[PDB]
């Protein structure tokens, strides 16, 4: 599923991401734009041979099982394929664990390089929330 910007903002807010660990809704929408272009089916191979899955490009090195990432963990206890669903529940639940790990949203390199310190409220502008 390719989410609309406000459509994804509504879904992330319903699932309790607005101001989760102090990160406003616009930070999460901005991360999703540059990670996945709001596409739940996005997959991208990392150089280390792990893969990133779904709207928030969650890595198989630590967070989900894809059966092809030697020496990896599955700390969200989910198949990585569950991170591609049109229903973002599994992605959001797993993102809450990631952002709680100690480095906040710096875990998402695209957030750090493209969203951090910017006017992220622009990403929820015009949305009925
Ligand atoms: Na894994």
């Amino acid at each position: 599923k390719v989410f609309g910007r406000c459509e994804l903002a509504a879904a992330m807010k319903r699932h309790g991401l607005d101001n989760y660990r102090g990160y406003s809704l616009g930070n999460w929408v901005c991360a999703a734009k540059f990670e996945s272009n709001f596409n739940t089916q996005a997959t991208n191979r990392n150089t280390d041979g792990s893969t990133d899955y779904g709207i928030l490009q969650i890595n198989s090195r630590w967070w989900c099982n894809d059966g092809r990432t030697p020496g990896s963990r599955n700390l969200c206890n989910i198949p990585c394929s569950a991170l591609l669903s049109s229903d973002i529940t599994a992605s959001v639940n797993c993102a809450k664990k990631i952002v709680s790990d100690g480095n906040g949203m710096n875990a998402w390199v695209a957030w750090r390089n493209r969203c951090k310190g910017t006017d992220v409220q622009a990403w929820i502008r015009g949305c009925r929330l």
